[PDB]
């Protein structure tokens, strides 16, 4: 295998190589991995292959995906407060890494550490 090494951007369910979940322990937001350099896909979906094991993570929790803002946008922390005063502008490309979160009562994409912006502003 050639191998590269990637940091977890989102807690991740460990997958069978035919994109089953299994119980196996989460990977967790910013921590270090070997995988596959190439990701596979699996139902059209593409994983990581974790280095060694036949264990498969989503990519979208490590290199996410690019997502267009339909409106200006603030920076959130998980606290709720404003991360700092910049407005992302409507029409930007974000990445966005795994499924939202709840973070003050609203369904937010991690865009960064510790760094949200409302699903809703995404088109």
């Amino acid at each position: 295998e050639t191998t590269k090494n990637v940091t977890i951007m989102h807690i991740s369910t460990i997958y069978d190589k035919t994109g089953k979940a299994t119980n196996e322990p989460a990977l967790r937001a910013y921590d270090t991995v070997s995988v596959v350099s190439d990701p596979v896909t699996i139902n059209n979906a593409k994983f990581y292959k974790l280095a060694g094991k036949d264990q498969y993570i989503k990519v979208g929790n490590v290199d996410g995906t690019s997502r267009t803002l339909k409106h200006n946008s603030y920076v959130y922390k998980s606290s709720g407060k404003r991360a700092n005063k910049k407005t992302l502008k409507k029409g930007s490309s974000v990445t966005t890494y795994g499924k939202s979160f709840m973070i003050a009562g609203h369904q937010m994409y991690r865009i960064g550490k510790n760094q949200y912006v409302k699903k809703a502003n995404f088109l």
